[PDB]
């Protein structure tokens, strides 16, 4: 009782906090909740939470809770979007900055800018594409993601689903539990400021089953344009408008990915590259970046002869992660050689000194 | 003299009542947030869950699963590390003490160490190698690892991937369930000190793969060249780096690792040794072990 | 009679920890049950899941599934 | 008020059985922590974990996890 | 892991968060044929074969050891 007592005298102390408490509850949240501007039944369900998060005391462990999740129901966004481009040209150089070649992925952005500029009065367009990058590995697939988002002045976010098997990620648990997080999605919502960002689903084609279901069964929910504006959480108790996300997926086959997802989706293949289209994107990056993190930059130097001989006669494959660990270890050869005597000017590596610094070839060219 | 005449009144209930701790201790986490790394998203989630932990009163259930995630939050390094060694010669010294032969491994070693003389600041990415070492059974590249740890001056820890099943072993739970913990790769974080380690994931091949459990599809993102600098975990949800970690994995075939993670990886081939260089291995490693032993 | 005297309790006690009826629940949506449908065996089993949300804690996982329960069925 | 008494009678049973006898579990644990030849780096993981432990509830389903690992330890 | 017999000074299962030292340990296996053990696992282990027995030893086991025993029993 003496134990009672105390705490009792500081809860009335909590009541003098400032004079009150009041600034950091009914006048902190109050202030906080038409600061935002938020739709009327989540209102009305955020009012008559906050009218029992009044009477209850202080530190008691049902005050925590409602306290929590009235704090990130007011920091989820409600009707704020950034603006939409009118200019395709924009974008056009701003795609074909980041990327070489891809013509076919590029051109398909562009249709979709173009038929949403073109329509905005009949209301049933402005369904985004659910679209799915299927290629080799090394092809650019992930790299696309924030080149997009670069180029329609959106914001974006990445959400990696390669190993995920349970539903608790996608759609949380409720607020009834000792500990309590909602699912990763609108998590990605409060990391991004607006309501319309670009979301880069990575590995779709690998998500994991288990008993309590599989993670598919809750991600066609979220991904089904008829059915994602009203899109339910667990610990929010709430619907919640996600159709005007762009959801971009990437996979490598599609003989793994879920039926009544693939139904929903337009798949757009990555075919791989070839030896000319290769040595255009290692003049323009690869090589640059791999000499400036040796720092060789001004003393080292390939010509074409020379590119073209690494991708013959010491690579085999469709994308490119090993033809830029090959000219890293020409860039790494090089810094080890300055250290033991140094020359002036730059040396031009031609196709005759490749195995100077890579070795033995591995594959025979053709004659 | 009122605000704080008031924290006398609020100090008199506290040590009435006082548990050693409950102003004790929560300002030295207080002090630790701030004293410690932790870029400016981390430590604002941080420092908002720490005056949330204040108002519960350990008589809280939920008081202990915030105070281990502060505690799993502040003990992982940020921005912690060791320096690079200098006397190439040095090391070469080192790594001929332990091994004999095997010139690719050595010369990958010292090119690195080239590599980061070159750059004594110059503001470019620092991204440590990803090797695949691959060869029949008894050819040291287990040894190898630490012994290429030892040689650069840095921390060294293993991780057997030999039957792992679960993803929940790379990744953690969330925090929502009682006994839960991260992967093996943020306490292997935590064990080491620094944000620099030799991580030997010791055979990479091995992992199981089927539609009720594959580790090797998380794996992904763990060795990824691109994007591991904001790998994420389930129990810390904040985007943690791995990119300068030296990460050194071994197998006996290629055959049985997935492909988009083949690719991940710089693939150094170690072929099997000759009757010159096993007598020479003999002499000077095998038979004084044994005549000791 | 007895049923809108002790309900007069309910509002009674209700009105101050509560401001006057709380969540539009528990007199009226006693009243959906005999607005729509239904055989009189499932309206009897409405009833009995219905009447044990009367004082079970409010917070609480399992006045939640039987929450969810007698709306679905509604 | 009665059964509040019981518990607490029950509460000074528990606190003390036989003389003492009322921590003769943990403080056993911190006498067997030190009384078997651990390596130190495995000393302070079990150290760290039955700090964690005695501020919990005794018979939570979060304390017997760490009950039972410090039992395997020892 | 629990083979290698220069690293299971360090042992690590998922119950146990720490390293176990399973080198002071005396491991006998048994099998009755080498094709079906993987080969990394065949070069952790030291072979003793014992290949069966002839007439007169069968004989020596017969009077010395199986007999006495099958007349007690
Ligand atoms: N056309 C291109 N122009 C410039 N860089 C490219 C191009 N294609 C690929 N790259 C680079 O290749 C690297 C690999 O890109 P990623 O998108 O990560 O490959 P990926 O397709 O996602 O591979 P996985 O195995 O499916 S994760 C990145 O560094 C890209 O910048
Ligand atoms: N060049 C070498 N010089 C000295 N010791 C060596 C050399 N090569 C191998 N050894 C020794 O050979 C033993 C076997 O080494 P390990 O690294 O265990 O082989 P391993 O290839 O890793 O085996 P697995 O089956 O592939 S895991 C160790 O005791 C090494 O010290």
């Amino acid at each position: 009782q003496r134990e009672y007592y105390l705490r009792e005298q500081m809860k009335a102390i909590q009541k003098e906090l400032g004079g009150e408490d009041g600034l950091s509850d009914l006048e902190a949240l109050r202030k906080k909740i038409e600061e935002v501007g938020m739709p009327e039944a989540v209102k009305t369900k955020a009012l008559k939470e906050l009218d029992r998060l009044e009477r209850m005391q202080q530190g008691s462990p049902e005050a925590t809770v409602a306290r929590t999740y009235l704090d990130w129901l007011t920091e989820v966004p409600w009707s704020k979007a950034d603006p939409e481009v009118l200019d395709i040209n924009h974008t056009r150089q701003v795609l074909d900055e980041d990327h070489y070649g891809l013509k076919d992925v590029k051109e398909r952005i562009l249709e979709y800018l173009a038929v949403r500029q073109l329509t905005q009065g009949l209301d049933v367009r402005n369904k985004a594409p659910i679209l799915v990058l299927v290629g080799p590995p090394g092809v650019g697939k992930t790299s696309l993601g924030r080149s997009i988002a670069r180029s329609m002045n959106r914001k974006f976010h990445r959400i990696s689903l390669g190993g995920v098997r349970d539903e608790a990620e996608i759609r949380g648990h409720r607020r009834t539990y000792i500990g309590a997080m909602p699912g990763k999605l609108i998590h990605a919502m409060k990391q991004v400021g607006v309501i319309n960002p670009v979301i880069l689903l990575d590995e779709i084609d690998k998500m994991s089953s288990d008993w309590r279901g599989d993670p598919a069964s809750a991600m066609l929910e979220v991904l089904d344009p008829e059915q994602n504006n009203t899109f339910t959480d667990h610990y929010l108790d709430v619907p919640y408008d996600l159709s005007k996300v762009f959801f971009i997926t990437t996979a490598n086959t599609l003989q793994t990915i879920p039926r009544p997802l693939l139904d929903r989706m337009e798949v757009i293949e990555i075919p791989g590259y070839t030896n000319m289209e290769k040595q255009a994107i290692a003049r323009q990056y690869l090589w640059p970046k791999q000499v400036r993190e040796s720092g060789m930059e001004g003393r080292i130097e390939v010509t074409d002869a020379a590119i073209l001989r690494v991708i013959s006669e010491y690579t085999r494959e469709a994308g490119v992660r090993g033809l830029e660990r090959e000219l890293g270890k020409i860039a790494r050869k090089g810094a080890k050689f300055w250290l033991e005597g140094a020359w002036e000017g730059l040396r031009t590596i031609d196709a005759s000194d490749i195995p100077t610094y890579l070795g033995i070839p591995r594959y025979r060219p053709d004659k």
